[PDB]
RNA sequence: UCAUC
């Protein structure tokens, strides 16, 4: 773990391919985030999503290709809203 | 991992 409870906005999220990026608030710089990384999902959605735009809440640590988040929450911990392709229960 | 579901 290299940050921890970190602040971010969605860049986008493409939920076919389960991935996406998500734009650190403190160095506004940007973190891959896989949808296995995904914390708290949107329990009234189907699929691991976060949604385009959407303020998330993660830790950040060292990953593959970059840094990445992980522990993916809403702030304070709630569930995120997930992706408008993300279809709805 | 910069996609365009």
């Amino acid at each position: 773990v290299l940050a921890t409870k970190v602040l971010g906005t969605v860049k986008w999220f493409n939920v076919r391919n389960g991935y996406g990026f998500i734009n650190r608030n403190d160095t506004k710089e940007d973190v891959f985030v896989h949808q296995t990384a995904i914390k708290r999902n949107n329990p009234r959605k189907f699929l691991r999503s976060v949604g385009d735009g959407e303020t998330v809440e993660f830790d950040v640590v060292e990953g593959e290709k970059g840094a990445e988040a992980t522990n993916v929450t809403g702030p304070g911990g709630v569930p995120v809203k997930g992706s408008r392709y993300a279809p709805n229960r």
